[PDB]
RNA sequence: UGGUG
């Protein structure tokens, strides 16, 4: 089915990185694979 | 922790 374990919640961020562009969980400061900042710095 | 569906 079109289900899964994936979700989408407020506060949620996507990866700034081009290479990366995963998406964030909210309390994530922090990219999940490229470890780019949730913030510009 | 809501982690790769
Ligand atoms: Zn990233």
């Amino acid at each position: 089915g079109p289900l899964g374990s994936g979700q989408q919640r407020a506060g949620d961020w996507k990866c700034p990185n081009p290479t990366c562009e995963n998406m964030n969980f909210s309390w994530r400061n922090e990219c999940n694979q490229c470890k780019a900042p949730k913030p510009d710095g």
